[PDB]
């Protein structure tokens, strides 16, 4: 089986200089190679599952590493305590949003840790909470979800979005955007929250404001008739 120095060096190798300056321009720091997804493909075909080199990868603190320990990842054999471990080490949103969030969405446990998340009050946590949601109603069956519960988030999401930590706002926004497709029992109410919601203003350090319009976005996937359409996190 593939050893951490040579999964390391095999990462290494595909860094490019481009892609690391947009990691680095989100939030990632060194030691950072800049490696696109679909260039692990291929590693991650040969090792499949392996908790343990995971672990060691996501130790690195090497963003590339680190999203590739959660593509090899078993989350089905991760704890709650081993989710708790992964979300403290994400140190920026790539990590909550598109790492941690995406093989918590996979586990068997993923609704109840994401709403402690939610429930944390930390940044980048809720915003794990809020993305392993909508990541949850791409590869889930509606059955799956309290129309109630899910009915009470839209709530939240409109009287606290635009009071909530930058990076919550985003992963809210996503979830607005997520429910109105992916959820039919709350399309019509998602819509209106989102119509209620408005822009929502992400602010960052180091670059422009990101202005997100939750209503455009729907709309968006509405007139490429994706309504009901439930995708499936893409990882590599
Ligand atoms: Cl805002």
């Amino acid at each position: 089986s593939m050893d951490f120095k040579t999964v390391m060096q095999e990462l290494e190798a595909l860094g490019k200089e481009r892609t690391k300056k947009i990691y680095i321009s989100n939030g990632a720091h060194e030691p950072v190679f800049g490696v696109a997804t679909g260039a692990m493909k291929p590693i991650a075909k040969k090792i499949k599952l392996n908790q343990e080199l995971a672990e060691e990868l996501y130790a690195t603190g090497n963003y590339d590493a680190m999203y590739f320990a959660g593509i090899i990842a078993d989350p089905k054999a991760m704890s709650e305590s081993d989710f708790d471990r992964w979300i403290d080490g994400a140190y920026f949103y790539m990590l909550s949003d598109y790492v941690v969030a995406v093989t918590l969405s996979e586990s068997n446990i993923a609704q109840d840790v994401a709403d402690k998340w939610i429930a944390s009050g930390d940044e980048l946590k809720m915003s794990a909470g809020w993305s392993c949601y909508c990541w949850l109603l791409g590869n889930r069956k509606d059955n799956a979800f309290s129309e109630s519960k899910i009915s009470d988030m839209l709530e939240m999401v409109k009287d606290t979005i635009h009071h909530s930590p930058e990076r919550t706002k985003s992963a809210m926004n996503n979830f607005l955007n997520t429910v109105a497709i992916s959820y039919v029992p709350l399309h019509e109410k998602a819509v209106e929250i989102a119509k209620e919601v408005g822009i929502v203003e992400v602010k960052r350090d180091n670059k422009k404001s990101s202005l997100l319009n939750a209503s455009e976005s729907i709309q968006k996937e509405l007139d490429r008739g994706r309504l009901g359409f439930k995708r499936k996190y893409v990882r590599c």
